[PDB]
């Protein structure tokens, strides 16, 4: 085929997402209790869109519909602040904005622009794709270079854990990578939900314990 | 209707701009970062107007903006009270976002309204269609700004080209009144009204931060 273009259809979609965002930002000006935003990212096809659809809906579409650059979801949830002592304090009402980024190079500039709005990052690779794993180092570098906090809260997800017959990333290699950076690691599946909320609650716990210092 | 994606040279340029921007914000985290954004049709003079403001120079060669860029200036802003009552000189560190105008970049440029505390709308005094597009630009600003009722200054640029002037002054002033936005006819060649227009936008941002 010819080199795929920017369509009218697709630029409209991206501007619809931007309309929505500007609306949501203006809403929470007029002042559930907290607005926490984080951003999901990784090689295309590793499952970032599937991961968040699982977590907000509990469903999973098998058909690959690659992302048009940028999109986001929301979820009202209750956070519980912890401590060594199981303090598990009084639940604070939290209103999440889960950003979703296209992994394809042609969206690199546009997605990277939304790191300003992120408070923490959900980095994904595909347990069935060794290249996406080796690319994790570069994604992390982009995060330190382009995020708006230094050494920003990352939580790393090896996804498609439900495809064992096709895994190729050794669990030890990922544990080691994430240990080398001090980054929490979960193997997840967007199809059956395994570790989806655990990984996100983890990210939210990282972002929440950060603000509580200042 | 065949918009190419960004080449890797374009992609490279915009990423070095965003690195510049992230570093700037991070140093700011460590004495008001005041941000606004230039916008308008392509060829109306956004890059030139900002370069006249920061560096006092002007380039005749058209070099269209690869998507997004910004400039900086350090300025001293003093408030207005009664009888003048010009207050203490506050230090303002202005980030000035510069956007491509060609609709091919429209999805990327609009990603940066979130950072803009105000807008500098430009049309060309010598291009009527650039002035007629203003309305669509303002609705774009209403629909996409990250605070509602955004602060805007309007600039009919290229005022040094009297012989080429086609936009009537009545149509412009009438339009600025309909929307309650201040209007300046400017020139990025000789600096006329550039400073006055930018400082005015900075007063509206300052005065509006002071109401909270
Ligand atoms: N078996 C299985 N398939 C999965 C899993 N997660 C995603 N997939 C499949 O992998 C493909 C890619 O999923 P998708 O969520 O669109 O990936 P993406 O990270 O958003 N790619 P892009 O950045 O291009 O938008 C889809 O066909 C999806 O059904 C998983 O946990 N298990
Ligand atoms: N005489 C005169 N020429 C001007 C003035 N402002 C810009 N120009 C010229 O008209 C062209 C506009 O250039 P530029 O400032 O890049 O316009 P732009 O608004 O940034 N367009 P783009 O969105 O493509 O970046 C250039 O040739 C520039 O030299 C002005 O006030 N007077
Ligand atoms: C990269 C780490 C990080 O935490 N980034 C971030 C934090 C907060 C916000 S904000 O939306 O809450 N905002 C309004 C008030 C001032 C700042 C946006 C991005
Ligand atoms: C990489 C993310 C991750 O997974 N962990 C992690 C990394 C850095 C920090 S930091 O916030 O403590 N740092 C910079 C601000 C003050 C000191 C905290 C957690
Ligand atoms: C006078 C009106 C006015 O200034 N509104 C306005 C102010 C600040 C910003 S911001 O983007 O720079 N901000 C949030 C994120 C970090 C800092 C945006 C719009
Ligand atoms: C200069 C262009 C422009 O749009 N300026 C401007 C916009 C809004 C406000 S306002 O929000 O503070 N206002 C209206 C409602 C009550 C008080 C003030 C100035
Ligand atoms: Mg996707
Ligand atoms: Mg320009």
């Amino acid at each position: 085929g010819h080199m795929s273009f920017l369509t009218e259809e697709e630029q409209e979609a991206i501007m619809k997402v931007l309309q929505r965002d500007a609306a949501l930002k203006r809403a929470e000006e007029e002042r559930y209790d907290y607005l926490i935003k984080f951003l999901a990212l990784g090689d295309s096809g590793v499952g970032k869109t599937s991961v968040l659809y699982q977590y907000t809906d509990g469903k999973f579409n098998s058909k690959f519909i690659t992302t048009v650059g940028i999109d986001f979801r929301e979820k009202r949830v209750v956070y519980r602040a912890s401590g060594p002592d199981g303090a598990t304090g009084r639940g604070q009402r939290i209103h999440l904005q889960l950003w979703d980024t296209a992994g394809l190079e042609r969206f690199r500039s546009l997605t990277t622009a939304f790191f300003r709005d992120a408070m923490g990052f959900l980095l994904l690779f595909d347990l069935t794709n060794e290249q996406s794993f080796l690319n994790v180092r570069n994604w992390i570098s982009q995060l330190q270079m382009h995020a708006y906090a230094e050494n920003p809260d990352i939580v790393l997800c090896g996804n498609k854990s439900d495809l064992e017959d096709q895994r190729v990333v050794k669990e030890e290699e990922a544990i080691a990578l994430a240990e080398k950076y001090g980054i929490p690691y979960f193997e997840t599946s967007a199809a059956n939900g395994t570790n989806i909320s655990q990984a996100i609650e983890m990210l939210l716990d990282l972002i929440m314990k950060r603000m509580e210092r200042s």
